[PDB]
């Protein structure tokens, strides 16, 4: 295992998250993103919203994770459209992106709520890598651009749900805890990419969006931490 170290300046946690200036500490918020002291709500359950996160300075690390930990609610067995959890060369600040800039470099790992592409295979969480070049086929819920991906319902748990996000060793991994128990370190394997390169530095960003049909979409916690090899 290797030996995580907090990084406190590009965290953010409750019970205090908003400061009285409305600001989170080291972090940006954009768009329709709403800040409170439990959480932040990213995106709210209107129609057409963007919202996102995103540290103010970057960060060099060769190794790190995230845990991030997240509900998406909504009325309905169908929500949209879904969340974004970012490390990539710029803050993206606006895009078609689950609220984020395309044409990104560097990695989203997204949560999709809603089945664009009428597979019937959502809710679903995709690994994507970009270089400044792809373009995320929306429609297709960027099934052809995926490195990786898992399907999991994230939608309507009884327990926040999290997700562990490592880079390692070149590798990306991540787990799920699907909220279905009060335990917090109840995590399953959702997906893998090996020999990846990203850059060197970077920022750390969360985004989420709405279209036709919303919910809900809300951060309670965002830690990072770099990861050594012993
Ligand atoms: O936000 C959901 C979906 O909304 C819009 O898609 C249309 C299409 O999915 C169907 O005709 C229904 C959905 O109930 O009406 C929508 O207008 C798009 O904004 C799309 O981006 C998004 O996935
Ligand atoms: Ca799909
Ligand atoms: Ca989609």
């Amino acid at each position: 295992l290797p030996h995580r170290r907090f990084e406190y300046k590009y965290s953010f946690k409750g019970p205090h998250l908003v400061q009285s200036d409305g600001t989170v500490p080291f972090w940006a918020h954009a768009g329709n993103a709403i800040p409170s002291s439990d959480q932040i709500r990213v995106a709210p359950s209107l129609k057409s919203q963007r919202g996102s996160v995103w540290t103010k300075t970057k960060a060099a690390f060769e190794n790190w994770e995230v845990e991030v930990t997240f509900r998406v609610t909504g009325r309905g067995r169908i929500g949209a459209d879904g969340l974004a959890i970012w490390y990539a060369e710029n803050q993206g600040l606006e895009g078609p992106v689950f609220g984020s800039a395309d044409l990104w470099n560097g990695v989203g790992i997204f949560f999709d709520s809603f089945d664009n592409d009428g597979k019937k295979n959502n809710p679903a969480i995709v690994i994507i890598g970009n270089n400044g070049q792809i373009h995320y086929d929306h429609q297709n819920d960027g099934a052809s651009q995926a490195l990786a991906s898992c399907q999991r319902d994230f939608r309507n748990k009884p327990y926040p749900v999290r997700a562990k996000i490592t880079y390692y060793q070149n590798t990306l991994t991540v787990m799920i805890n699907n909220g279905f128990t009060p335990d917090k370190n109840d995590y399953e394997f959702c997906a893998k990419v090996e020999n990846m390169i990203i850059p060197a530095q970077g920022h750390f960003g969360i985004s989420a969006a709405t279209g036709g049909l919303a919910d809900d979409h809300d951060v309670l916690s965002f830690l990072t931490f770099q990861l050594t090899e012993p």
